């Protein structure tokens, strides 16, 4: 039917790890859905050290929002390049057909807005990213990435095609950052973006990060900013890396249910310890927690984790399980 | 039965990124299927600077052609080693069982040959490389190496077993070399394979490719070359890499049937935005094209595939769709 | 039922590769499974160069041996650390639930015992290793590691539900140690772990292992130490990496069925050249095998197979067969 009788929605769009509401049964028919992003170029601290970044962000995070539609729905997207950035951008969604993700169609010099339409033909999550011609990978590797999850029309479903439900969503982008480094091994500081240009494709091509981060820094979804659940709850973690293959792990838990690549006409895996999202991907894993306490939700690459920033916590709320774990003799000497 | 019995054909190979003529669907009985590669150790330029190694081929290409059989036919291949080669050569092939995949008993100084049959018992796309005892690895990364498609005798299924037809087939070979460096970063240069050899070796311990290449060298799938599709068509993309992991991704589409370890009595991943193909292993995608113009095929670690090499395009002619993707506002100013 | 009603069975752990005697299917309900391990720190030589570390190991070994229980039984870990040693440690089982999967609950000094029970939830295979705040990888990358074995209490199960059994079971731990280099590329020497522990850490961010080896060494599963079956006999290879991505490939044979992630809730994937297991993960192979004489089980990064160490043998007897494959004319002149 013509686009134009559809039902349009506007939704606003919140700072991961947070997830803007919607349902996840659809209680409408196909939608046009509006969103509106603006791009933003800042300084951002990512690291205990201060090491300070020139960051290239959608909506002035690091990753950028998660987008949330249904399948057949139609993503409208404006977005705003401000006269007060000094790049080209533009938006290449992964859930799209055509026109390299749209973008071909998008590209918006400082001042200067776009309106991108298409068709969420395929249910899953999907990478978004900039794309310009000529610097894809620093503006990628710079934090312009996020992820639009699509839907099931009717939710998602077990292996079995049973109704799995989540009580709460959350969202980790996790961002590899190539900071370049001097013979010293130091972090080199530069005056404008064209200035870091080649000592950032230099640093880009040793395939090492210096950083590897959730929600734009060391221990961002740590402390006053950890993950939150209670026992019995069942959480949705949508999980993305634009460029490098990571392998998330709940420190204490499992998937219960994981899509690894996203996509979900294709049944879960099973009680997943570990599972592989390639770079490019974005991946979903359901857990119910059963035990209280914190837990910590990492790369499996655990100098990744714990030497690169990969790592954040969930603390949970709720009874503890005996049966399940149990110190049967505390530590002490003999 | 006795083989003698069985039908011969032979076949005379392609150069990749094209596929033999063959049949999805097995019109014959098993049959033994003659191939013949001669091995050609040659100047390679793989990079826009002109970089040049000494490269180690079968059949003049890097990669190696394709081959397609089908499930429990013999493979006899007649492999020669010119006089005019300098090197020991051998060919292990992934889709063998015994004797380290034939690789022990096809090994051929420069002026022999050798002739191995063997049934082809399992069905997929599967990894051949040459593998010299004490000399692998600088083998298969100057670039020896191909696949090997052992098709289903009634073709291709999805993921409910209803038979998928391909409309056209191509091979893109995916290779990692490590050209040494010296402390400044420049690339060194050798008179000899032999003196070449320990920088060789010492590059390849830094687990860090100097190029990552579709076809043989950076650009190799553009401009005149950029593989070709018109909307509707069903292409199949065979994608192998024999040495190190990657994560095909086409910009603008999806793998709509994946076999991302390449193995076709799985059933296929649905609606992949990237796959995972491990070192060592071949994949396939099958994807239908829904919309015209330019897309790029690459490797999903954006830094490999833009500043190393791993990137290629298809052009694409037919009728654009404003229902699945439309400007609905072009880049402007306000 | 309450846990002191079941019965309890004590388990002497073996050296890998071997695993302890178990039975596949269950022929008791379910029970406490006891189990002790001593932690030991020790010099091991790790190359053929006889590069010497400082090894963490669990039970004298790298990786710590394989527990095999089956779902819903309970383990009961006594964790021993002798005065002798010099360091903290713990143990975080992914098989587990709760507690960072024991590790909050192990803690023990020099000195000090510690038991820990849980329940084994979770049918597949699952690392385990030392985790103690603040020191994590640098634990696991000298060699702090093992697995564990939740078989479901029916056995094994192919994809469509038929039993599978295996007739021999090995362990294969692989290992990246990051050994700290000067700037001329040497391996340095260390007084004591904390003078050690800067360079480890630098060492570690380079995201480069120095060697990666199967059963704590370079040649470790070769010559007298290799691995032996004979033509007929089904094969079960566990695999673990608790820190890095790694991709098992059997050179002339394949993986018949294979869990790469390692559950066995999940079918298997059939007919594998090579497979996936990710950092953090165990996985599980089972293949049957078809000719006799030398095979070569690498990970297929053939660098770091055959530079880096990543490489065992498989010794098989029995009779040769000439219908898979055979030398049609062997290596000679023209
Ligand atoms: O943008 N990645 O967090
Ligand atoms: O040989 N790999 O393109
Ligand atoms: O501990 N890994 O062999
Ligand atoms: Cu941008
Ligand atoms: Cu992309
Ligand atoms: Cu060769
Ligand atoms: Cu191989
Ligand atoms: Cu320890
Ligand atoms: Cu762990």
């Amino acid at each position: 039917v013509d686009i134009s009788t559809l039902p349009r929605v506007k939704v606003d769009l919140v700072k991961p790890p947070f997830v803007h509401a919607h349902d996840q049964v659809a209680k409408t028919g196909p939608r046009v859905v509006e969103f509106t992003m603006t791009i933003e170029e800042k300084k951002l601290v990512i690291d205990r050290e201060g090491t300070e970044i020139h960051a290239m962000t959608f909506n002035g995070s690091v990753p950028g929002p998660l987008m949330v539609v249904h399948e057949n729905d139609y993503v409208e997207l404006r977005l705003i390049n401000p006269d007060t950035n000094t790049l080209l951008h533009n938006i290449d969604f992964h859930a799209a057909t055509g026109a390299l993700g749209g973008g071909a169609l998008t590209q918006v010099n400082p001042g200067e807005e776009t309106t991108l339409r298409f068709k969420a033909t395929k249910p899953g999550v999907f990478v978004y990213h900039c794309a310009p011609e000529g610097m894809v990978p620093w503006h990628v590797t710079s934090g312009m990435n996020g992820a639009i999850m699509v839907l099931p029309r009717d939710g998602l479903k077990d292996e079995k095609g049973q109704p799995l439900t989540y009580d709460k969503i959350y969202y980790v982008g996790e961002q590899d950052f190539y900071v370049p480094k001097d013979e010293a091994g130091n972090y080199k500081k530069y005056e404008t973006p064209g200035e870091a240009y080649e000592d950032a494709v230099k640093a880009m091509r040793t395939l090492t990060p210096t950083h590897i981060v959730f929600n734009g820094a060391v221990g961002a979804l740590t402390g006053d900013h950890a993950l939150t659940a209670a026992v019995g709850e069942r959480v949705l973690v949508v999980h993305s890396q634009a460029n490098r293959d990571t392998r998330p792990h709940l420190i204490g838990g499992h998937g219960d249910y994981v899509w690894a690549t996203g996509k979900f006409r294709n049944p879960p895996d099973l009680d997943q310890e570990t599972w592989l999202i390639p770079g490019g991907t974005a991946g979903a894993a359901f857990y119910t927690f059963r035990q209280p306490g914190v837990y910590a939700y990492v790369n499996h690459n655990l100098i990744e984790a714990f030497e690169l920033g990969a790592a954040g916590h969930f603390k949970v709320t709720g009874e503890w399980n005996d049966d399940l774990m149990t110190s049967v003799v505390k530590p002490a000497s003999m």
